[PDB]
């Protein structure tokens, strides 16, 4: 009811921090923080202005402002306007995919693909409707 | 490769989530003059009281860049001391007003469902954290 968004935050707090850990090194052989490490993840799903990736994200401008040109000069993002990612980038984000890919299977091997089916449904729609009260405001 | 597609698609709903929250506490944010990270710390304390370390290694970010975030809200009075930090009397007015805004969209984003589909939703979800959770414990 109310407690259903406080788990939501509770569960969401805890997916960072699983994934911080277990992305922890990869990171550091990279270079790349954490903090840039979300940048290239949203950018995995979309092509954004650093203006989008501010109001995607709520921190300050020119936090973001460093963070990307810190991604360029690592050659890991890429120009058009248009941040998207590069090659060495998208190895990262392969990287990483591997990696969560291992352990989600870990924790889900025994779950009813067709439960998950259900509620994956509950989500999508409730993903659909979170994009659409989100355009501006 | 099964799990892939569901993995990406929470990262994604997740990912939503985050931004969401973020235009929607703005103002909010900006009336108690705060930082969206600022209200974090408010929102993990929330929950539950916290000391620095705790915090500073639970979404894993900087050194120095949580002791700053800290005693700021000491000073906005939304926080205190009585390291050991837990929230103030002022701060329990800002998560009250914060809580009220993402009741009211969450719910009325959520009302059309089948009280049995959310519950089955959450129970899934729930089985998920719990096994984060433990996996954490082992690092
Ligand atoms: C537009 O951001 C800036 C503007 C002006 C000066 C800046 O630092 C000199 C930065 C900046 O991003 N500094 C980053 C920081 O902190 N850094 C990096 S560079 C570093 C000093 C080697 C150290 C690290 O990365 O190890
Ligand atoms: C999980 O949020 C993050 C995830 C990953 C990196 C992040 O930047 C450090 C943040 C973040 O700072 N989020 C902002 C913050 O703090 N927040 C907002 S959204 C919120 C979590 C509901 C809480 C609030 O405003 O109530």
């Amino acid at each position: 009811i109310e407690d259903h968004i406080s788990f939501l935050e509770k569960f969401i707090n805890d997916v960072n921090t699983l994934t911080a850990k277990l992305l922890k090194d990869l990171q550091t052989e990279y270079g790349i923080s954490a903090e840039q490490s979300h940048v290239l993840n949203m950018l995995s799903i979309e092509a954004l202005t650093v203006g989008q990736i501010t109001e995607k994200q709520g921190v300050n401008k020119a936090a973001v402002s460093r963070r990307v040109k810190k991604l360029l000069n690592a050659e890991l993002v890429k120009l058009e306007k248009i941040i998207k990612l590069s090659n060495k980038g998208k190895k990262y984000i392969k990287e990483r995919k591997a990696i969560m890919s291992h352990i989600a299977s870990d924790m889900t091997s025994d779950f009813d693909s067709k439960e998950i089916e259900k509620v994956r449904q509950v989500l999508e729609i409730i993903d659909y409707r979170i994009q659409s009260y989100t355009s501006k405001l």
